[PDB]
RNA sequence: GAAUCUCUUUGCCUUUUGGCUUAGAUCAAGUGUAGUAUCUGUUCUUGUAACAACUGAAAUGACCUAGGCUC
């Protein structure tokens, strides 16, 4: 239990990072504001996965 | 009773793994794109006799203190 809840934890953590993260991305993409193409490409990819989520 | 050895079970053991990213990407393409670099064979290359002169070289080793004669 202990172990286990401390990872889901950290997850949740990372996904709060990686989300949030990921949104500013998409905002940046729809302004024109340098994004990066691998980084577009990662937005577009982790948008869509969050979508299908 | 004490010493030791052999086997079995439990505990202990890699009853199996040292990262992240768009599962990293793709199982497709008359490709495009940028750069970097030089080659084929065919040929040139006097004799005879007489007189004057020498009779012999080289190797390493035997003597003496690189040099000097002998074998």
């Amino acid at each position: 239990a202990p172990i286990k809840k401390i990872i889901e934890r950290y997850i949740k953590s990372k996904a709060d990072a990686w989300v949030s993260a990921a949104h500013y991305n998409r905002e940046r993409i729809k302004r024109g504001a340098h994004v990066e193409k691998t980084m577009v490409k990662k937005n577009l990819g982790r948008l869509t996965r969050l979508w299908i989520k």
